[PDB]
């Protein structure tokens, strides 16, 4: 359990494997980054380009500069910022499109809160890296749009048409239920507002950060279970029995992050207690001694090992270790990284990470790059460990 060795292995992995892979996807002919790479490492240069992917690339290279001081990474972030500003930002109705073509032609023009949140997250990180206030101004405008067009008493309406007329929340629902409230969307609003507030100390941003933290404590968390509600209606009634172990452990450390900034000391204590309760129950129920399982939908336990779940497990257990100094969390975090190294890091040349292996540890055919597989979960796992003192 050598933490210095752990950190230097993560830094070496980030610099030798993850950063060069994502740099190789830069699209200098059309802007942005290539949108898709299949299981066999074939890039589709003409694939549509997802906005979540672009914003996660923007966040990643900006954070690489902020932590490692790599000027080349800052340039790669600039490239992602330009494509966001020029192609993903809707000149007619504002906010970010869901996807554009390889040329930047709008393809899916619907406006989802999840996409706007990742815009805020990446733009605020880019402001820190570049000093370019326009990025912070765009982040603040996305914040204003979420608060004034998308927010209601019980949280955010999650999906809209291009012109901000409400729509059914299908892109963020799963398991055959159309959920109008998802923990997933609300968690990434919380994440983006934490990063925004960290860099922009405005009362309106603070109050919205406290508000979404309170929603997690009072409505989304199921007290004493270590579990968050997953897919709900607008009253946060669960539409299906479901537990997402990866979202639980990601929420644990993201809630602790936000708690740093709370001025309500009672709330802060409740949040820190809740975050540890989630970490403890997740370790007990989902960690098998090498890695974390995925989710339970109704009675079906998915024991596949998903790349982003294991990444968030390393961060979430390392955070629980830092808070408690209980060695069990440190051991679980390092063991999960060893699992990743052995089973999810791609051994082919000039590759990255695999999407998943099944319970039997066999790789399943899945893309390496797409709208939902980016450098954010795995890059952040490295950057977060490196950052912490
Ligand atoms: O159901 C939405 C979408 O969720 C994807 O898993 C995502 C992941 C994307 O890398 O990032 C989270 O938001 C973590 O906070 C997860 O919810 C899933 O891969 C994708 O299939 C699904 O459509
Ligand atoms: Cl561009
Ligand atoms: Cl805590
Ligand atoms: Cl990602």
């Amino acid at each position: 359990m050598d933490i210095t060795r752990f950190k230097e292995d993560l830094k070496a992995h980030l610099e030798e494997k993850i950063i060069p892979f994502w740099q190789s996807l830069k699209d200098d002919e059309f802007g942005g980054y290539y949108g898709y790479m299949d299981f066999n490492l074939n890039i589709d240069r003409k694939a549509q380009k997802g906005c979540i992917l672009n914003s996660r690339i923007l966040w990643f290279f900006s954070a690489c500069y902020n932590v490692l001081k790599s000027e080349k990474c800052k340039e790669m972030a600039f490239h992602a910022f330009e494509f966001l500003k020029n192609k993903f930002w809707d000149k007619e109705y504002e906010g970010l499109f869901w996807s554009v073509s390889h040329k930047g032609v709008p393809v899916d023009v619907t406006k989802h809160v999840y996409v706007q949140a990742f815009g805020i997250y990446g733009l605020s990180e880019y402001y820190e890296a570049s000093g370019d206030e326009e990025a912070l101004h765009m982040a603040k405008r996305l914040f204003e749009i979420l608060e004034t067009k998308c927010k209601r008493e019980n949280g955010y309406t999650e999906q809209f048409e291009r012109n901000w007329q409400e729509k059914e929340n299908r892109f963020l629902s799963e398991n055959g239920v159309i959920a109008s409230k998802t923990m997933n969307t609300h968690l990434h609003v919380l994440e983006s507002y934490t990063n925004l507030y960290r860099l922009l100390k405005l009362d309106d941003v603070y109050e919205a950060l406290e508000w979404i933290v309170r929603l997690f404590v009072d409505k989304i968390y199921k007290k004493g279970t270590g579990h968050f509600k997953v897919f709900c209606d607008d009253n946060w009634n669960e539409l299906i029995k479901a537990v997402s172990y990866g979202h639980d452990i990601e929420a644990s450390w993201l809630l602790d992050q936000a708690a740093k900034y709370l001025k309500d000391e009672k709330l802060k204590e409740e949040v820190e207690k809740l975050a540890l309760e989630v970490a403890q129950i997740t370790l007990k129920e989902a960690f098998d001694g090498q890695s974390l399982i995925n989710e339970m939908i109704e009675d079906r336990i998915d024991r596949s090992k998903i790349w982003w779940v294991e990444a968030e497990t390393v961060v979430g257990f390392f955070n629980a270790y830092q808070k408690t100094k209980e060695e069990k969390y440190l051991d679980a975090a390092i063991k999960t990284w060893e699992f990743i190294k052995e089973h999810l890091v791609d051994r082919r040349k000039n590759s990255e990470w695999l999407w998943k292996v099944n319970e039997d540890l066999e790789a399943v055919n899945m893309p390496i790059v797409e709208q939902w597989k980016c450098p954010y979960h795995n890059g952040r796992m490295c950057l977060e460990i490196i950052k912490r003192v």
